[PDB]
C-alpha cells in the first residue's frame, strides 16, 4: 500500500540544530515536543507481529525563536540492547514472544519525580535525558504496590500536582490498584484496590474532579492462561460481550467506591475527556463495537491490500446517573476518530467543546486527515494533503489564552511520495497551517507524544 513506509524500520539516528522551515513558528513556542512510537519492526530474520511490538524510538523537536532543532534515538531498553547485540528478540512484547517484562517503552512519555520517562504497559517506565535522548535505565517506583500490567496514559491533576494511574496485579487474586504520585517523589500512594477474577485490557481510563472511572471493556484474560500458556500477551485475552462494559467509579482523594454501572459491551483504547455535572458523570470515549481492532493492528493487515477491514471508532458520550440506572450513550460526531487530544491543561475533568484526532472514516484513504470536532455546533474542520498521513495532533495553548482552542496543533506527518516526514503546525482556531519543518528521513507511524515547556 501507499503508507507502507510508515510501518517500515528507521535505522537512521541524527542530531540537527536547524530543520528547513516553511511558514513561521510563533516566537512564544520555547518548549520541546517528544514523539514516541515503534521504529524497528524486525530483528535479523525474526519479525515483530504487531504494530505495538516495534522497538521504541524518541523524536525531539525543540523550538527556539522561530527555529526548530531535531534529534531521534532508539530507547536503549534491555529489549533494544538485547536485539542489537544478539540479533534475537529476547523480551515478550504485546503480541510477539522470543523463540522478565519487556522495557520496550514505545507508547508515551511524561515526567515523574522531575525525570523524563518513556512508558509502555509493563510495570516500570524507562528514564531518558531530554537533552541527549540517551537512556538512563529502569525507573523504579519506591512503594510495595504489586503490578503486572498498567497504562502509558497517566492523568495529571494540575491543582494538586499529582500523576494518577492504575496498575493491575495479575494473579489468582487479581486487583486493579488505582494510585497517585505527588510531584518530586517516585512513591505511589494506593488510592484503592478493586478485586477482579478476569482482568480487562484497559489502555486508558477517565478522570473527573473527584473521581477515577475505570471503563472495564469485556476484553479479559484468565490469570493462569497469562502465567502458563506459550502464547504472546494479547492472544490470551477474550471478547466476552455477555459481561457488558463495567464503569468502576473511585473517589480519587479517599479511595471510596462510588459505584459500578453496566452498559452494553464496547471496546476502546483512548478516553477523550470526562466531567461531573449535577449528580451525573459524562465519559467521552473513542469506542469500537468490539475488540477486533486489536487483531486489525497486526502488521500483515496494516501493510496489506484489505485495510478497509480495520474497524472505525467514534466519540461516544456515556452518561452515568450516580442516582442509579443503565448507562446510555449518544454520538458527539459522525466522524471516525482515533488518537484524540484536547486542551488538556485547561479542560481535562471539565465540560469542553473541542476534540482533535486522526480521521479513520476512509472517505479518500486510510488515516489521511487531521480533524477538529466542535462538540457544540456538531461540526468539524479537516486538514489533509495528497499522499500524506498525519500523526496524533498535540494541542499547545497560547500565552494568556481566553478561548479553549487558542493555540497550536503539532502533528508528525508522513509524505509517502517524498518518502520523508514533516512537523505540521496548525493554528488551533482556524485549523490551517502556519508552518512546517522538513525531516531528512521518514518517522514511522507512532503512538503518543507530549509538549514540555
Ligand atoms: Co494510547
Amino acid at each position: 500500500n501507499k503508507f507502507q513506509l510508515g510501518f517500515s524500520t528507521l535505522s537512521e539516528e541524527l542530531d540537527l540544530e536547524s530543520l528547513q522551515v516553511k511558514g513561521t513558528i510563533p516566537k512564544w513556542l520555547s518548549g520541546t515536543l517528544i514523539r514516541n512510537g515503534p521504529a524497528k519492526f524486525e530483528v535479523g530474520k525474526e519479525k515483530f507481529q504487531h504494530w505495538f511490538d516495534g522497538l521504541a524510538m524518541l523524536h525531539k523537536f525543540s523550538f527556539k525563536e522561530g527555529k526548530v532543532s531535531y534529534a531521534n534515538k532508539f530507547l536503549e531498553s534491555k529489549a533494544y540492547q538485547s536485539a542489537r547485540d544478539t540479533d534475537k528478540i529476547s523480551y515478550r512484547e504485546f503480541a510477539t514472544d522470543p523463540c522478565k517484562f519487556t522495557d520496550n517503552a514505545n507508547v508515551n512519555v511524561t515526567k515523574i519525580a522531575e525525570r523524563f520517562v518513556a512508558m509502555t504497559e509493563t510495570p516500570l517506565p524507562v528514564e531518558f535525558d531530554i537533552n541527549t535522548l540517551k537512556t538512563v535505565g529502569v525507573f523504579a517506583y519506591d512503594d510495595k504496590i504489586e503490578s503486572g500490567l498498567t497504562t502509558a496514559h497517566p492523568h495529571y491533576d494540575f491543582v494538586k500536582n499529582e500523576l494518577v494511574n492504575y496498575a493491575t496485579k495479575i494473579s489468582r487474586s487479581s486487583n486493579y490498584n488505582v494510585y497517585k504520585i505527588a510531584d518530586k517523589t517516585n512513591h505511589r500512594n494506593l488510592i484503592g484496590s478493586i478485586p477482579v477474577e478476569e482482568p480487562a485490557y484497559m489502555h486508558s481510563f477517565a478522570m473527573t474532579e473527584n473521581y477515577v472511572v475505570l471503563v472495564e471493556y469485556p476484553f479479559v484474560v484468565k490469570p493462569l492462561d497469562l502465567l502458563l500458556s506459550g502464547k504472546p500477551f494479547i492472544e490470551n485475552f477474550s471478547w466476552k460481550p455477555e459481561n457488558g462494559t463495567r464503569f468502576i467509579i473511585v473517589n480519587r482523594q479517599n479511595g471510596n467506591l462510588v459505584g459500578t454501572y453496566k452498559s452494553d459491551a464496547f471496546f476502546a483504547f483512548h478516553h477523550v475527556n470526562a466531567f461531573e455535572k449535577q449528580e451525573e458523570i459524562f465519559v467521552d470515549i473513542i469506542a469500537y463495537q468490539d475488540s477486533s481492532i486489536v487483531n486489525a493492528l497486526y502488521l500483515d493487515i496494516l501493510r496489506g491490500q484489505k485495510t478497509d477491514t480495520i474497524p472505525t471508532s467514534h466519540i461516544r458520550r456515556y452518561r452515568i446517573p450516580l442516582s442509579g440506572g443503565q448507562v446510555e450513550y449518544e454520538m458527539l460526531s459522525s466522524e471516525a476518530v482515533e488518537l484524540p487530544r484536547i486542551n488538556y491543561k485547561q479542560y481535562n475533568t471539565k465540560d469542553y467543546r473541542f476534540v482533535y484526532g486522526i480521521s479513520t472514516y476512509s472517505a479518500s484513504d486510510f488515516a489521511n486527515q487531521l480533524v477538529k470536532i466542535d462538540i457544540l455546533r456538531k461540526s468539524s474542520k479537516i486538514w489533509s494533503e495528497k499522499d500524506c498521513y498525519p500523526g496524533e495532533p498535540v494541542f499547545v495553548g497560547a500565552p494568556d489564552a481566553t478561548k479553549e482552542d487558542e493555540g497550536l496543533i503539532l502533528s508528525a506527518v508522513l509524505d509517502a511520495t517524498n518518502a520523508k516526514s514533516f512537523l505540521l503546525i496548525l493554528d488551533a482556531t482556524t485549523f490551517e497551517e502556519v508552518a512546517r519543518a522538513e525531516v531528512p528521513h521518514h518517522i514511522p507511524f507512532g503512538f503518543h507524544g507530549n509538549y514540555f515547556e
